[PDB]
């Protein structure tokens, strides 16, 4: 099944690999000279894609290299496969501009599947990508239309397998039984700083068994044969997903191979020649024997090709026979949403008085009847977060088809199972925790930003309000920590309209994760219109109660902070002192728009200002400009009621009236 | 070995628990009414501890609730064991200003040995606790002399083994065969959303055993014998870790038990009647039997005075033989360092050039030598964070006294354990990594600075200068993440002399975290003296080079920009512009200091300034001020050339002289 052509593919990997990373005089040549065999095993016999297609393809296999650093590998596995990576493209490895970057990076390169720089994290979202393939094929699949159904293949490294995050991911797949999902484990020995027999020696097949994934060992991981009868074997496992440790020398054709040194370095003008030696490899640099893509055109495209064209046959009929279950199909993949989300939202009238978390439940509750593509859960806390979807069913190997997903207490490996789950397309995904354990997942927020996908984190319990459950549950710095994200929206609604508003906002957003920062306490609805306040949310800031003729200055708050805001504007007018109430929900949002827009809500020419937000001032000088005063809390909190610790930290009326008029 | 006392007492646990809660109308039953049976039989035979000395008695075994929501457990422990916790106490849980916390408090309550809301920090840190006694033990103990010697204990549940940090600090922990760490684990098969078979049905016991801790079932959790029995097998397997799993009915009592309802909430006037019916308890609400306070006088206090006297005594005989020993096991657990830190540090010449990760490496060199109690490691990165503590030695089972932790990929599992290092006393730690990856550990920081521990962190690649790597390893708003958390300082020096001064602030600061935010790239050597750099580091923010005669504005800039801020400087005299160039390593340390000496270094009417960091402009118009300029960066970074990054994005003398004169 494997001859000579075959190795000559193999070092053809190896070679691309090494000289790209030796032109680049930057790279990491340790894992592709170590991975090359069984990356290009799965390459050649086991990935269903269709290069011809790029990535529109949406029932390909998914391959996700977590062990991001074997870029060159990947690049150079894209370049035989017939992405769109050239030769020349090979040659400008880390370059300014170039589509082959240092780290893989979705959106930048045809082929990537997923942005994996930060270890664990690729492991962890291809986990997603599984769990969406399995949720799509029993919601859509039917007889003779098996529409969804493909691999997810992870390529790991001893780094990604360190991490918590995997740990989580793989304990949630074992659960879930995805069998789909193949985890390709290149385990050398070595890991950055030397052995890892200093650090991890662990026995990972067997703490894979115990999560309930099939581990298979490829005692020669440069036999590809047997690579091949594992990954065989891995398919069969439909039961579970599987993880194969293929044993792999670092490095391998360097005299340093076996060691860390090999790891992250150039291996210099007389390593690559030595490897060559080795390798017997007498092609000049970036260069491709014919024979190689020969045996990728037939293996890998001409496959490709006919099973995409089979699939567009078979779904061609499918469109035939069920019309309507292939329209959400389609809608799913390409993000449709009903014009009447205003409408389908709940509206809260000004005497209502609602948590935020309350008023995201009842949104979640409408929106999942209307957006068939929704869904998502809880790490643990669906019942505290309040992300029921009511009757919509739990997410289970049972019953793949529920949208309700129980995530366990893995914050960070829903987050980036969120990720994959939006990078495999076809759904809208959302998922809660508490917003003081965002940094239990920030690093995936920043995935989400960087590859620009749009999943919605929904935080709760978003201030010192919380009250009783003390300081390590009461969020100060983490607004900063999430605003200063790039490419993020952050919403934090002030009562139930907004709260409705800010998630058609989400909806309709899907160029960069949207993150609804919640109250647990209950919050009055402003005093003000529904369409006043959709509006103003769409803009990310806009007046609530402006001055009756002139205004002496202006509050501007956030989220539960604003109901203090128009509480002492009242107060105030009592005493001759006529101040603008803005919210600000979304500062990013605020922020996108027109210098006009905006100067008409926060005035330039207006100096007495005041901020207020229940978490650091960081920030806020923006805002409050050198002559305004910023209301808000530096500090840890404290366990306490929560009357008594947002008025003992300076949520209060008095202290903002008091504030004002020093 | 057990009777109808000690039954009465894991009720009188349950009780005094219970009614807490249910006056506070606040907390969680569950666990203390199913896990009473374990803490018991752990607190009156297997607690080496001696409330009667509160927590100074460097020897006592620790023990952590890692399921912190356990608190009322904790208190009815902390109460019955003599600890300065009073059944007044008791009965305010929850309420402002008692030492009763809804979550445990560290530095709050007498006996409370860490704060552990956020779950699987709390067993992650105890790896920590029993890293350090393992390290002492071998650095001090002699023979006849067992110095530091005594068992580490974390009770976790469901939740702190799902999440991902829990799992690095077992694996951890396997490979360092730390045999006098117990965890005691309360396996109801509930956690808070629900039974865990929805999302948590990995076979535990066999995950543990992979990592190579020994595993131990306690079928019948509420059997007392048979959960004593298994911690004397525990102890008896000193070359692993033990996990005992026992198995519990939580909420034990309540209509409700076995179920997640019991979890979160207080039982309610009913329930508690109900549970006290079925424990047979006909006790008025917070009463202690005469026979529990006996029986715990009897096997808990009177047995710690005892082994606290023998060791006092064996402890006298200690300083007696080894001096000089003696006197350095104090002073780690006292904190001492030579007042030569100033002249052990290097220092750097005008001409010089050097990276500030490179200078940290220089710096923790010449500490070790100096400071004994000093050590630390990389999560996989000492060889590239430049944290390798030479010639003194490698931390493993086989060299407890080596100095160098090798902590694998495990970013918030090492920072955990640092947290329990400093918690545990003895020693100064320090710990390394990426600062891009600082959001794997951002939540183990929050906890340093939540407990006041002086962990140090070094944070190296800390901007978009990192260059060909790309964006997920390029800094943004990490620093704004990291300055917020309430009580930590974060340092980023501008040259040699600024890292080598953050360094000595860091040992000498003790009541927070200090963070060292520091560069790949080589920086120039500040052009002024040592002395000053000293002064002005010591004091968070200085003046570089002042104007001539009058300012025409100022440039207040961090670490590597504060080169750049000294070309402009120059560059902006050429054109009759004569600007002031500040020195902000430190904004916390800045702002601690008088109104006096900030006006000095940042004039108030001086309104032209210009802020210039590698990183978000968040924060910043607090120092620009509403006139000034922000530069910095507001988006991700790229994959190119470290100077090709740094000039796209801004950070260049051209584009920082352009800015000013527009
Ligand atoms: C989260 C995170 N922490 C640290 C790094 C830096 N890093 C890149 S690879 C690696 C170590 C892993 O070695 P291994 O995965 O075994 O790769 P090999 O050297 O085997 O190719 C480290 C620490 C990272 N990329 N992401
Ligand atoms: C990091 C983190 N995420 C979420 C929570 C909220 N929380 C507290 S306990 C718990 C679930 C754990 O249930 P288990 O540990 O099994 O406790 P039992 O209900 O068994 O007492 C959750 C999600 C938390 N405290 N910390
Ligand atoms: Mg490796
Ligand atoms: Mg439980």
């Amino acid at each position: 099944p494997y001859d000579q052509v075959d190795q000559l593919g193999v070092n053809t990997l190896r070679t691309l690999s090494i000289d790209a990373i030796q032109r680049a005089n930057s790279g990491h040549p340790g894992l592709p000279m170590g991975a090359a065999p069984m990356a290009y095993v799965l390459w050649t016999r086991h990935l269903k894609i269709n290069p011809k297609t790029h990535m529109n393809w949406v029932n390909r296999d998914r391959f996700v290299l977590s062990a991001g650093h074997g870029s060159a590998l990947l690049y150079s596995l894209a370049h035989l496969a017939g992405y769109d990576v050239s030769m020349d493209d090979l040659k400008n490895f880390r370059e300014w501009k170039s589509n082959t970057p240092g780290h893989p990076e979705y959106g930048c390169t045809d082929g990537v599947e997923a942005t994996t720089g930060p270890l664990g994290q690729g492991i962890s979202m291809a986990v997603g990508m599984a769990m969406a393939e399995a949720h799509l094929g029993k919601k859509f699949n039917r007889e003779g239309y098996p529409v969804m159904d493909h691999y997810t293949y992870a390529l790991i490294g001893d780094g990604d397998l360190m991490e918590g995050v995997a740990s989580e991911a793989a304990s949630l797949a074992g659960h879930l039984k995805l069998g789909k999902l193949i985890a390709l484990y290149d385990s050398n020995g070595i890991s950055l700083d030397g052995k890892t027999s200093a650090s991890f020696t662990e026995n990972v097949g067997a703490r894979f068994e115990a999560y309930g994934w099939q581990y298979i060992l490829v005692e020669d991981g440069f036999n590809l044969e047997e690579i091949d009868k594992a990954i065989v074997q891995a398919k069969a496992e439909s039961d579970k997903p599987t993880i194969i440790e293929i044993k792999t020398t670092i490095g391998y054709g360097s005299e340093n191979q076996g060691t860390h040194k090999v790891h992250g370095s150039p291996l210099g003008e007389e390593g690559v020649a030595h490897a060559k030696e080795v390798y017997n490899w007498n092609y000049p640099p970036f260069t491709v024997p014919e024979e190689v893509s020969q045996r990728f055109k037939e293996c890998l495209q001409d496959k490709g090709v006919k099973a995409e064209n089979k699939w567009n046959e078979m779904f061609e009929a499918y469109k035939k026979e069920y019309s309507d279950l292939a329209q959400k199909f389609s809608d799913g993949f390409s993000n449709k949403v009903p014009n009447t989300l205003g409408d389908i939202l709940p509206q809260y009238g000004e005497d209502d008085s609602i948590a935020t978390r309350a008023a995201s439940q009842k949104a979640i509750n409408a929106l999942a009847k209307e957006v068939s593509s929704l869904w998502g859960g809880a790490a643990d806390l669906a019942s505290s977060n309040k992300t029921v979807i009511a009757g919509e069913g739990d997410f289970q190997p049972e019953s793949y088809e529920g949208r309700n997903i129980w995530f366990g207490v893995r914050e960070f490996g829903m987050a980036c199972a969120m990720n994959g789950i939006m990078l495999h397309g076809g759904t809208r995904i959302f998922g809660s925790t508490f917003f003081v354990f965002s940094d239990y997942l920030k690093a995936a927020i920043r995935l989400s930003a960087i590859q620009k996908l749009p999943v919605i984190y929904v935080l709760t319990h978003d201030s010192v309000a919380v009250g009783k459950d003390g300081p390590t549950h009461e969020p100060i710095e983490q607004l900063a920590s999430l605003r200063t994200i790039p490419n993020v929206q952050v919403f934090r609604p002030a009562d139930g309209n907004e709260t409705s508003a800010a998630w058609k906002v989400a909806l309709e957003t899907l160029d960069k994760p949207t993150i609804l920062v919640l109250s647990r306490q209950n919050l009055d609805t402003l005093p003000i219109s529904k369409e006043k306040v959709f509006d103003g949310v769409e803009k990310g800031g806009y007046v609530v109660q402006g001055a009756e003729n002139e205004a002496d200055g202006i509050l501007i708050a956030t989220g539960s902070e604003v109901g203090l805001a128009l509480k002492a504007k009242e107060e105030l007018q009592k005493k001759g002192k006529d101040v603008i109430v803005v919210s600000l929900p979304s500062w990013e949002r605020f922020e996108a728009q027109s210098e006009e827009y905006k100067n008409t809500v926060i005035p330039p020419e207006l100096k007495k200002r005041m901020t207020i937000e229940a978490g650091t001032t960081y920030g806020w000088a923006k805002y409050a400009g050198d002559h305004g005063v910023m209301i808000g809390i530096d500090e840890f909190g404290m366990s306490a009621p929560s009357d008594i610790v947002l008025r003992e930290l300076g949520m209060s009326v008095e202290n903002i009236v008091d504030k004002y008029l020093e």
